[PDB]
């Protein structure tokens, strides 16, 4: 494996260059904020929506996407994946300067051919393994989250150092930036979203529902399965020292004996089988077809799913617990303004 | 529900009283540290092992258990649950002053009858919903983790305000301290440890195993299922705003569409049926009998299981990833030393 940390990257390739951040969403806002604080010239390209106004409110040079691209040496396409094709064809490809670098943060539009190499230009993936708020918070604490990168097309022969310069400016090299093919990244990322995340929340919810059914205090049931923060602390500490090691170090002997009674014994064969079926849906194009249908509406079906999830017993209990118990938080106002 | 925060508790009941922390392990160290920093007279009772020397290194007044109890108004029994019976019979019961309060941090020894009410004395549970390091880190940031409490025996009639005074001094009232019966706490706590924690790690491990079998880069597989910290951040942010809400707020539309394709649909009935089986084993005494067997030869079988778990593919991959990728950590050196705060803090 090729893994790049700060010792393996430099801001030198960004000297005298302008980065156009296309989109000012979860990733775009974090990239724009960290690039600016790292002393990189940055401008934002965005359509006429609330994100345009937010970028203006946070002191950025904001224009339509075509104008941002026409005035940029490096272009980061940080909008939803189903929107890449139309924005690439209409706004990006006609305005991308000779020798300019275009980056995506997910392989999906590359796999589908909605973003393609252009003669005379560079194309890459820099895919963070983290959502925006923590990328921003880590950055300000002198920390970073991991990322994967791939050099898809390199006309200039300088794409690798320019991609890794962006990665250093945004903080990912403080953890590590590993070479991984855009196709593998696509399938791996979608697998985490479609198998692991829903199975994890379904498992937490199953614990909650069995306890409430069996006559346990619903607030206490919600607190134990995640609401206390304990199970989240175990998973985040586990990223540092190992999940079994969190139990060995931090668990009472009562806890450790119970945990090891059931470790490797809790799940039916159906879980491993579902994992394989989800990968079949991803690798074979079935999920990509489903996503295209879901987007064809401005995501009307997703809006209905989001609203329905808030009515589930776990989420009704969440609101009751959160109103009754203070959770440790840090103030987020002004997080994305200039340091 | 009865939920106490800082405005429902005071340190007044600890004025002129001494707290004996019995044990200096995961909970004992956090209780002793937070009590000292809250200005409470605290001493540590411990056997002759490494924890005695750690308590001394960290600046505490340390003695054997009998001596600590004989000189205390409030006694916190923060040693492993299977050890409560012998220590209670030999060291605590003969030395507990008239009107003293004994507290446990888990209901198990009360359920088993290894710790019992004593004439003229108070007995309570104060059970943190968190392990020691976060209790300590939260305390130093002016924050706390939740706890459950129960008043089991109240000779004095002042047990409730003394238990909540301890909870305020240690930080739990900054989140909330809720009344919950010691028997319910026991079964609920053991259920989290025996169903939920191993099922969560088994699921992460299953994701890792299938990805490696299907030809994915093992470091990348390990990072996505937990190693990046992303899934832990989602669970911890989820504690604040809700788990479905984290996806709605922080997920790309691609992520949200994929998540909601399977949300509420991933698990067959065998999972909730196994959860009920674990609860049956807990409620009916089967786990309690297993625990007593396992505590034989000082938990020899658990030592074997711990060592064996380090060599599982997930943990071999963990070591490879953690050597290749830097993870954001905060320095832990001196975390449990006295923490004098400057004017700005
Ligand atoms: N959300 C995350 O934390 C991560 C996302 N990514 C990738 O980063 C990229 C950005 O995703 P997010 O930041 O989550 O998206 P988002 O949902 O936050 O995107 C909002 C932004 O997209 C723009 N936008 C939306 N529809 C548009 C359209 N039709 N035409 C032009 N602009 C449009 C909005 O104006 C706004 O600036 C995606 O390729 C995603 O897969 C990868 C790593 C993590
Ligand atoms: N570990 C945790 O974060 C939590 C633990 N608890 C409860 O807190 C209590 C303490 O558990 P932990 O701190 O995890 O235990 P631990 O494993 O850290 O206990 C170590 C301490 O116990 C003492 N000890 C061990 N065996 C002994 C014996 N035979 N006689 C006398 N002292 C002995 C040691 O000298 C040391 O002071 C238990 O009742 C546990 O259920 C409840 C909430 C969370
Ligand atoms: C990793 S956590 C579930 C261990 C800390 C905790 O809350 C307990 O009840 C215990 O250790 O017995
Ligand atoms: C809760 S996390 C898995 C969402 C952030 C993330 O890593 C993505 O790949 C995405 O949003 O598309
Ligand atoms: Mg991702
Ligand atoms: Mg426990
Ligand atoms: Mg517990
Ligand atoms: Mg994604």
């Amino acid at each position: 494996d090729l893994i790049y940390q700060d010792e393996h990257a430099s801001l030198q390739p960004l000297e005298g260059r302008t980065v156009a951040v296309i989109g000012y969403g979860i990733q775009g806002r974090a990239f724009a904020a960290n690039l600016r604080d790292s002393g990189v010239a940055v401008r934002v390209g965005n359509i006429d929506d609330r994100y345009f106004e937010l970028a203006r409110a946070e002191g950025h040079r904001v224009t339509n996407i075509a104008e941002a691209v026409a005035h940029a040496d490096i272009v980061l396409l940080l909008i939803p994946d189903e929107a890449h094709g139309a924005v690439f064809d209409v706004d990006i490809a006609p305005n991308l300067r000779d020798g300019a670098l275009l980056c995506v943060a997910h392989g999906h539009s590359l796999v589908q051919g909605d973003v393609r190499p252009l003669p005379g230009r560079d194309l890459a993936m820099l895919a963070p393994r983290m959502y925006g708020d923590p990328i921003r918070r880590y950055y300000l604490a002198g920390q970073g989250a991991p990322a994967y990168f791939d050099i898809v097309a390199d006309h200039t022969g300088r794409a690798r150092d320019r991609v890794l310069a962006i990665a250093r400016a945004v903080g990912f090299t403080r953890a590590g930036v590993m070479a991984l093919g855009y196709r593998q990244e696509t399938f791996l990322d979608l697998f985490q979203e479609q198998f692991l995340a829903p199975a994890l929340v379904d498992l937490v919810e199953t614990g909650f529902q069995v306890l409430v059914e069996r006559g346990f205090n619903p607030k206490a049931a919600l607190l134990e399965v995640y609401g206390s923060g304990e199970m989240g602390k175990m998973m985040l500490d586990g990223a540092d020292i190992g999940l079994d090691e969190v139990v060995a170090l931090q668990g009472s002997p009562t806890c450790q004996v119970g945990y090891h009674r059931w470790r490797g014994r809790t799940l039916p064969t159906a879980v491993r089988e579902l994992a394989a079926r989800v990968l079949d849906q991803i690798e074979g194009g079935d999920f990509s077809a489903y996503l295209k249908e879901q987007a064809s509406n401005d995501y009307a079906s997703l809006d209905d799913a989001r609203r329905a999830a808030l009515k589930r017993p776990l989420n009704v209990a969440h609101a009751q617990v959160r109103a009754a118990f203070r959770f440790p938080t840090e103030a987020a106002g002004g997080l994305y303004q200039a340091a």
